[PDB]
């Protein structure tokens, strides 16, 4: 299922968001004096199950979740620099039931434990100034895909 | 490469499009209720090689080509029903040579054979209330990539 | 539909190829020197409708049909040398109604008008040195799938 | 990069599968009255570092590890009905650093903590009487490829 998700909105899911799960996120642009940019993955109870905080000026990113009304948790970090490949750069997120596998353009796969047991609902996507594209591309699956050789 | 093509507006490719390449435009929505719908392929010097008019009320889709600032060739026409399908309707464009492939979601591809010896430079949309989404996403290949098992 | 195509051998296909229809078929090795390798694609009523004549030793590769009894009509030939990539070469054909393309590694696609107006039930591969490996790996699609970003 | 895996014998990998790696196996048959099946992916010490065996008869799809000269360790089992898709079954498995992800045509995917810490140099294939074919088509990759849509 294809969506066009722009930037400070979100798209309703056609279906949850659950274990088997894959959104390939694309950009159509790198905007290299981007801010902060913001991609949550929301509950039907707007509870932040994944919350990717790309700062560019921290050199890092930062996964976390929080309860709609609730706190903030421990976070987990890793180095901005050398994820993203210009001119389409992308995120993939998929989800393996007890984590998330989060691929960013190079480097390993990030994993990220779940801790609120809910499926979600709608992709959010906010920034005041973009690194990417307004709207992103976004392919999510229910299942892995049949995959192209080589 | 990945564009974002929005409604009365174009996309500047980053590389001819010519023999071999490939444009896979998808939108993110069909509006059943929605009118002419139009796709131009166009060369540095905006002859438009490939018109695609997509005509829901006269219940036809037409191809055609023109000059900058000439006149209309002889049609070519195909039924528009049972051509799209919702929610995520496609429109695949593949340049053969002598001849370009296009192909909707249902149905056997359209060939259409060139009228104007030059490379396209820029794909245009444009409606005054699109059948589709704004933007539409548009993958361009330089050649038919490796194929999924399905 | 993945078939498993062994060399002196075919297989029979579980639906028509005709309009539309892409055959992938990839090789798991390159033996450079092998000898003559070929492919056809044949009707239900054995005529030959597609020949493809793989000959390293005389640098070219030769299309051409014929009837079950018939004889081989006009050669149409292309050079040998810059059309495999090892180690997992490929050949994929494509049925466009009133011509097949041809595409190899390298180069641009070959097409080939169509000489026997039936469609084709099975694919066959002969050789007595082939080039590539036994079985091939050939996957038949109905129509073109859903294509990768890249 | 294609292999063709033959029951009873093994293909001996160009790289080491290890983290981000994906191996697409798929046949071309369901052997409806086959008996159980076995992969086994091994080091270049010939350590079993993922044991799969399939047992239509008992109704299962076990998992296990052994060193080259050493004695299974517990079972890791999930059910086999309904895990296969004929007439072109598949399994994919992938490298996720501390486990691998095991998913077949059906159900949620089975993850299998890693028990022997050393990459693979070779993927085997025993049977009896195979479920699937011989060979079966393998497609390995060094990180997950973009996906088709939908
Ligand atoms: C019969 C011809 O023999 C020599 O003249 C070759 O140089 C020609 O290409 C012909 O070879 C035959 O060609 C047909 C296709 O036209 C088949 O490939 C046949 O197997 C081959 O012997
Ligand atoms: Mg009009």
């Amino acid at each position: 299922m294809l969506y066009h998700l722009f930037v400070n909105n979100q798209v309703k899911l056609q279906n949850d968001f659950k274990p088997e799960s894959v959104a390939a996120i694309r950009s159509s642009a790198f905007n290299s004096k981007g801010g902060t940019t913001v991609f949550n993955f929301l509950s039907a109870g707007e509870n932040i199950l994944l919350h990717i905080s790309i700062r560019p000026g921290e050199n890092v990113i930062v996964f976390n979740s929080r309860l709609k009304n609730g706190a903030w948790g421990p976070e987990e970090r890793i180095p901005y620099a050398e994820k993203f490949r210009p001119p389409n750069p992308s995120i993939t997120v998929i989800d393996h039931g007890d984590r998330f596998q989060i691929r960013f353009d190079y480097g390993t796969s990030i994993y990220y434990n779940k801790r609120i047991k809910e499926n979600a609902a709608a992709i959010a996507y906010n920034a005041e100034n973009s690194l990417f594209s307004s709207p992103v591309t976004v392919d999510v699956h229910g299942l892995l895909p049949p995959l192209p050789p080589a």
